[PDB]
């Protein structure tokens, strides 16, 4: 059906581990998207071909308006090329590098939208397992997405792949190895809650050895302008015991959400 013929390429929008991603134009619709582009050598030597395939059956069947969607994909013998919907306002990550901390507010909105698109997720029992700011896009409303279903998965798993960069937003079931499921996503909720309103995750260290430590342990604490119901929140999120923590209903009506977001259930 598609290949690189119909598009018109142009800016580069972004670059991960695997996916090069671009602006392009399809000729005859004029339709604006994303093309991620992925290198089979590349794919083939760290062997994530399962990966892949999950990332285009998951996020293909999807539909909620939180969630980045995924029309199609084609293949031409060196590349896969994956045909997504375009963010315009770009990661989340950017705007946290651009304003430092966001306030209670955004936080509280940003959260809101992450909890119903995760609700909606884990209603088919799948668990993103790779929530984290360079993941999550912005609408032509500024209205968050949550993005790059590679790691993506149905519960209850184990770990089979190599976790290749940063440990920060994972809990201790997960970088020990053992066996988890969907309240992988809410420990990874209270990271971002933290990050969001301080400016850097709750257990970032100098080396992999000291942050593996300091979540294995759960070593965090707040600064002194960190509101009284934040840290409730994010206290009741970062649990060792994955199954004290709360469910995403609890997350939505949680009275510092209420007081603060800006969007609904
Ligand atoms: N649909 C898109 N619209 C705008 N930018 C995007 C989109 N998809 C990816 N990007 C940019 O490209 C980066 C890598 O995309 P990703 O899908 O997360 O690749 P990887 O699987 O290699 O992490 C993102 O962090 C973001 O900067
Ligand atoms: C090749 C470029 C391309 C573009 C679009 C597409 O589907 C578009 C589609 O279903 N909607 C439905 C929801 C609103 C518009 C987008 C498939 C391929
Ligand atoms: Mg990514
Ligand atoms: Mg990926």
């Amino acid at each position: 059906q598609w290949a690189l013929e119909d598009f018109e390429i142009g800016r580069p929008l972004g670059k991960g581990k695997f996916g090069n991603v671009y602006l392009a134009r399809e000729k005859q619709s004029k339709f604006i998207l994303a093309l991620k582009v992925l290198f089979k050598a590349q794919l083939e030597k760290a062997g994530v071909e399962h990966q892949l395939r999950r990332e285009v059956e998951i996020q293909s069947h999807l539909r909620h308006p939180n969630i980045l969607r995924l029309y199609g994909y084609f293949h031409d013998a060196t590349r896969v090329y994956l045909i997504l919907e375009y963010a315009p306002l770009g990661t989340v990550y950017r705007e946290l590098q651009k304003l430092s901390k966001f306030d209670e507010q955004r936080t509280a909105t940003y959260i809101t939208e992450l909890a119903n698109a995760l609700s909606y997720c884990h209603s088919k029992r799948v668990i993103h397992r790779d929530i984290k700011p360079e993941n999550l896009l912005l609408g032509s409303a500024g209205e968050l997405k949550i993005a790059d279903f590679g790691w993506s998965v149905h519960a209850p798993s184990s770990r089979r792949t190599t976790l290749a960069g940063t440990l920060d937003y994972l809990p201790p079931e997960m970088i020990e190895g053992r066996m988890h499921d969907e309240k992988v996503d809410l420990w990874s909720l209270g990271v971002l809650c933290y990050e969001f309103l301080v400016g850097k995750p709750p257990f970032e260290a100098n080396t992999y050895q000291e942050t593996y430590k300091r979540i294995s342990r759960v070593e965090f604490t707040f600064p002194d302008f960190v509101t009284e119901g934040a840290r409730d929140l994010i206290s009741r999120l970062l649990k060792h015991n994955p199954s004290q923590r709360p469910m995403l209903r609890e997350v939505l009506e949680h009275p510092w959400i209420t007081a603060n977001s800006s969007k609904p259930s």
